[PDB]
C-alpha cells in the first residue's frame, strides 16, 4: 500500500437517528476498524470501534477493509454512515 498525499473526506452521516453530520479524514491507508476508533474520538460520546457501524452508501463496512478499495478512485469526497450502538440502558428512572 504505497500512498501519501493527504487523505479523503468522509462524511459521517446518520440514518435519521441523531441528525447532523461530521466530516473527517479517511486516508486510503486508514482502516475501517481503525477509522471507527478514530471516529469515536471526534465523536462526542466516546463510543466503541466494534459498535461503531461504518456504512458507505448502504453497504456496511467491515473493519479490515481499506478505504482505498472501498472509496472510489475518481469522485470527490465520500459520504459515510457511522451508526452508534450502545449496549442496553438502565430502563426506568
Amino acid at each position: 500500500g504505497s500512498s501519501g498525499s493527504s487523505g479523503v473526506t468522509l462524511l459521517v452521516k446518520s440514518p435519521n437517528q441523531r441528525h447532523r453530520d461530521l466530516e473527517l479524514s479517511g486516508d486510503r491507508g486508514w482502516s475501517v476498524g481503525h477509522l471507527k476508533a478514530h471516529l469515536s474520538r471526534v465523536y462526542p460520546e466516546r463510543p466503541r470501534p466494534e459498535d461503531q457501524r461504518l456504512i458507505y452508501s448502504g453497504k456496511l463496512l467491515l473493519d479490515h477493509q481499506c478505504l482505498r478499495d472501498l472509496l472510489p478512485k475518481q469522485e470527490k469526497r465520500h459520504v459515510l454512515h457511522l451508526v452508534c450502538n450502545v449496549k442496553s440502558g438502565p430502563s426506568s428512572g
